[PDB]
């Protein structure tokens, strides 16, 4: 009926982080990914290569929504792996090798690619997806792509992605009061953007009248 | 169901400028606007939930402001600063009206879908960019056109929107490139 | 005339090019000592009218308090452990001392028949706001720190257009206000259209 | 010394003493005439050359201001139509632009202007801009402009220990900012229904 993509994603993250961490999530996801492939009668150990595994199609999404679930779990697992390494090196990057950063970025970029293909399949080909689902998918894809460029420290490009998902999410929140979308905007999108904008020195011109009015507002 | 704000606007403009101009468009809008008030027997999210016509009332008004500014702008293609100011006042009027519609469609339990919420928001940014561009405030105008250009391109891909493309080609892109150029 | 910030910015650029805050504090103490003998050893407007060294005395004193805080911070920055709250507190105390001295110099410069130029009265106030921002910034009171930096940024940008004020704005004041504003979450409302436009223009 | 805010605040006290914005507007057109005559046979070099170029710009901004104030006064008997509000705002914006362009010229292009002039010009332009946004009912934008001039004027107060700036803050800037802040304040009318 409704794919509820980011609701599915935020839920899983919330599930694993209740009594656990990113290491926990990743395990949980690996189990669910496994059960998912069996339901779709898809190989768990790739050894009858009659086709290129993993190319999602609009007709397959329409046929079975589990094909969407497969993609989310796949993308979310790379995210977990990336967040887990980042967590290990939670002491300043000086602990963390430029190598580890590369692997962290690889994971996220992979998760982005998977989510991006999911959004594109959902969008055009009469997947049966509602316009809300198409927008939702795309925000999620923008979200992961934002995380990837943010970790690569490519501040401008990352701001482009986050701007797309924030705009869409702000709309989706407001339609639902987004008790899940507001948390996602509030806890992830907004803080990332503020940081990246700071790093990028965006805006170039210091808003000094804003600052003057607000600074003096406290008194 | 969808309000289809920009579709309506883009549609009304094509039709009205086919054998007429911005001045004829403005008059036609006042006629349609009058009928609209009668239906409403005379904006808040609850009013929008009750009757879709309140939304139409708001679009016609914004477009009329826009129509008027385009008409003076066309008339004075050589302009005096008082005249330029008047053109700007009206575009700003349209933006203010469209921006209020975007806010009412968004926050409340208007029943407005997220597509309509985005659409209203893009339209408001469109009018606002137009006002700032006429005001020659290039930097500010680039911010508004950036927003709606993001939204419209997003809405095109999601909703089967070969309708935004004219609006991009003839209004958004040239303004952005021109305004950005002027800001060096 | 009095050249307050001109004097101070001069000293900082020179000593930190070929040294650090520890050397600066030392170099200052040499200058402070020489200054006191000429002065026969709370500032008053009349003393300033009498001799410009009373003003120089205040600069050296304020600047020395400042160098002390930085050298302290620099020394415990390279100790790998986060410095003790005791150590953070001393650093702020030292800055607040420099601010208090600078503020009192400005106040003395303002009301009394000090003989001070209008430009000089302004320069002193900016300098006092600068040291005060520095103190509040170190104290992590971002909002309070911003009021102060606002005052001196406004004043200093006027003094620039009339090559060192520009450096002072560029290298110390602007980057400090961006940080304090980030930390303070000012503006409250995220500038999404400004960001959206600039993100695509840059790439 | 250009003494801009001083010149302006002085001119307003006088013309409004037993007169109004309409008389002021006429008088300014009178002054504007005398000024144009002298300079016939804005840029920083023009300001360096002759101080009257500054006077020409001031009179013009003040004339834009007086005009808006006159239209506003006519309607002080009662809700003003949006159409009229719009026209008032155009004149105020025109004055702000002139005042702002004056400030930009005074700063950079070696106009010869002292730092006190530069600040004063910056405050005055901000005063006019604040006036406009206040009338356009954009309360937030208006609070930012008035905040600038609140800071500048307090610094300039310290420069003279209260000639006119303490008053100007007391009589105009503070009251407007309190007012404008109220307008932005957005409460629920009392009701029995369950939250």
């Amino acid at each position: 009926h409704h794919h509820d993509i980011t609701k599915f994603v935020v839920t899983s993250r919330e599930k694993a982080l209740l009594y656990g961490d990113y290491a926990t999530y990743r395990t949980q996801l690996s189990g669910k990914l496994l059960n998912c492939r069996k339901k779709l009668n898809i190989a768990t150990k790739n050894r009858g290569k009659f086709h290129p595994k993993t190319a999602i199609t609009p007709e397959q999404i329409a046929e079975n929504t589990e094909y969407v679930r497969l993609q989310l779990l796949t993308a979310e697992r790379a995210w977990a792996h990336a967040m887990a390494m980042k967590a290990a090196h939670s002491a300043n990057t000086k602990g963390m090798t430029g190598r580890t950063r590369s692997h962290i970025v690889s994971r996220l970029e992979k998760g982005a690619r998977i989510a991006e293909k999911l959004a594109q399949a959902l969008s055009d080909g009469a997947s049966g997806a509602s316009p809300t689902d198409i927008l939702d998918a795309r925000a999620y894809a923008a979200l992961l792509r934002g995380a990837a460029l943010f970790e690569k420290q490519n501040w401008g490009a990352c701001l482009k992605s986050y701007a797309i998902c924030r705009i869409i999410y702000t709309a989706l929140a407001t339609s639902s009061k987004g008790d899940i979308f507001k948390e996602l905007l509030s806890d992830t999108i907004d803080p990332s953007m503020r940081f990246a904008a700071y790093q990028a020195k965006i805006p170039r011109t210091l808003p000094i009248a804003t600052i003057a009015h607000r600074a003096f507002e406290q008194s």
